[PDB]
């Protein structure tokens, strides 16, 4: 919508690396999600294939090999790194409507920007076991017969977008560790 | 769409946990709902699967379980807890287009939201019985004939949300709770 | 889109109810039709199932029982009940831009309102017989032989809704009544 | 998006009738025609339904009953009739930048509506014979083999918005023939 | 969007042809395109039928006989006879931010219009071998066995749209010769 | 949404070139990515036919030949081009908020562009072996038995679209060039 206002508002009052590349990159992860990824996942389960005539199979095994869909993740990942940048514009705002203070809420402000990015790449790890889909998986939950094939849809594409938002996501916390080494130098 | 202004002038008029925390949560709260959560209920319906051969079972099993869904509750729960708010904004611009009265709205508006939040949470516990939904329901409602077993679509993933969104507005509950307290022993 | 600004200058130019109660509710409806409503009633016919082998019984069924849809006939009433006081928005900056007169538009507008309200509460119950939605009808029209049993798609969803949507209809009707009741005694 | 200044332009520049009750009938349909009617026609030839084994019979069927959807038919209609109002408004404009000529105009102007809103509403009359739509259709066309039952969807809610439609431009016919004989009479 | 203001900037730096009329003819196209013909085209391949049991012989008889759809034909040509309008506006704008050199550019800028409107209406002619939609086509390419009978959907209402789109664009190119007529007398 | 402002403020601060050609030719790209490619490409898997009875052979068939879509490659590609552009926008911001320099900024911006135009052409020849779509496609990939024959979706229309993309691509490589070459002889 109206969003260069916003940004535009966050724009300033950052420093060097604060103000370009962390706003750059980010705005870089939006666009990839939107216009891009979201229409990747979207047959996700409307085009998984079970080999088997029992009804139901199909609905247990995609619920149990992809208990939160990727896009869900990411999706939630944004919205949570984003909003300690916007509270210290509300703050700022609610301060100068009516240096320590704004020191400890920046210095804090960038120290929950680095745990939610290390957080949610822990979960894509341990949740999907490595950055790679697989083609094909193996599924015994009830109510399946014995074990059953079933094929994912779309598994290298995926792969690929898959690689691409984790790569942008380990930069970010290069860069907020450097502005975080930068201050903490500064004393 | 403009929403910036709508909640820009909603954002004064407030105390320091109105004015920030209680905006924060609440937007927070209309963004998981609208980037993420509705289209994981998009095929609630079309991929519900009864293991029968019986004509219009599927129908009356699911609307048997499912008497509202999840997002029609938490969108209606939104309008309400959010119409309190919208209130004052007029009744003070038709004042002030001509401190107790002001006090004694204020004192009642966020007295409102308390019951409304708690309200819905507890529909959401009698209805849906827990926070947690299930892979198989067993149904008996004519004309299903003897008891027949259908399966959900993506109950992981909708228990994620659903707990995600208890916690949430269990938390507004808390910080309305304290605004209260503080006015209280203000006397 | 930027409905702020129309609504902004209908908020002026109106009483104390006319300002503040009236306009509430009437956003409140649209914001239920909108965000919630619509997509319960997405599939009422392609989930409309019917016992029977007979080409085209299903076509005649749906439409002999839903001659016209909840949504549409709100839409409709929403879209009645609006234009008085768009007429008095033109008119009065008609008569601007180069007591009595805008005091019989004025108490004409509002009586206006009361007469479509009733009116399409009326049209509701007759034509459905109530404000409750049955899982199943029984449908004898021509080609259907005999009598064929019919089922509706998410009957208790829909009920949750018609009744909403009376009820706040309802309140409307009496807030106009006082209103008017205001301006009788005054003489 | 925002029309409001587009109209409020062509606001002005009116007499009594051509400033508020015209523009008002205007807005009217393109509300009806937009936010209730579109949907209504959605799912016109997905579920048209005839009772053959024969591959094309459906397809020849359909397009020989319908050679032009009626909300095709009304989108046209509404485009032509606003064209007139939209030239006065260039023509003017071009006018100021740099009465017989005025009143030349205008006068054309108005008596180019009156013709476009009688030939819509002949071609509605003979190309579908009334405004009432049958359930049941016969079709003989080839590649159907001899006689083909073939079944509309919807209908009766369609017979409501052809006689609503109807109706409001025959207002419109008889509100130009009116401001028409208003400057006839004056010389 | 904000169209209004972009065209608005266009209207200027024109002669009484090239302010009104082009102008409006232009907007009249997209108009026909956006609001009524995408629909008609929406289910072009989904509802082409062919009568035959062989797997794939339905994909390369619908892509031989539609090798690329008419609406993005007239997509295309709506982007190409608006860039040389839209350059003038950029070159100006450049020569104005720091008669003969306007003159050449205005002139070509009408040269070109006239060269892509009837190379347009050429490739139209060619390749789908006049403007009138055959409810039959005949196919024999393989994998097709003999020659197959395929059915296409609408063929009468996007019949309507050619003849209506193909004779507003001739309008259009008369326009411009006129145009370039008057500079040539001139001299 | 409102584009226009933010390509108004990078119209300036650019050479001739820059300023006009470079910002035609890339919304030029933007618009037939949207208005007319995104439903080329909209059934690319839905359509695709393989001519067998193994279940999940056409998971991994279309999977196997297009690992990632056209308009994906697409799409990233314009993501990366538009970066550098906004790199210096908030660069310049950055230090007109608060000749060399700025110099060396957008000497590197326009020679990542050719980089990364060049990048992609060059993945859109390896990976699709050409500009050409072909109708059949062979796949031995397990669990297709021996060699199964698959049938593409809209081959021709596709390749027109891909061959329209390359060429304004690479006429945007030239364009950078000469840039470049400008500034090279002028030391």
């Amino acid at each position: 919508g109206t969003l260069q206002t916003i940004l535009g508002g966050v724009n300033k009052h950052s420093t060097s690396i604060g103000k370009i590349w962390l706003t750059v990159l980010f705005i870089f992860r939006i666009m990839i999600l939107v216009v891009a990824a979201k229409e990747v996942w979207g047959d996700e389960q409307a085009d998984f294939v079970c080999n088997t005539l029992q009804p139901g199979c199909k609905n247990v095994c995609y619920d149990h090999y992809f208990p939160i869909s990727h896009i869900r993740l990411w999706a939630l990942q944004l919205i949570f790194v984003s909003t300690p940048a916007l509270l210290v514009a509300m703050h700022v705002a609610y301060r100068r409507h009516e240096e320590g203070s704004l020191w400890w809420t920046y210095t804090s402000s960038i120290f929950f920007r680095v745990i939610f990015e290390a957080a949610f790449m822990y979960v894509f790890y341990v949740m999907y076991d490595g950055f790679s889909m697989q083609r094909l998986v193996k599924c015994n939950a009830w109510p399946c017969p014995n074990t059953v094939d079933c094929f994912v849809s779309r598994p290298t594409e995926k792969t690929v977008f898959t690689v691409f938002m984790i790569a942008v996501s380990g930069i970010c916390i290069l860069l907020n560790v450097t502005e975080l080494c930068y201050l903490l130098i500064r004393y």
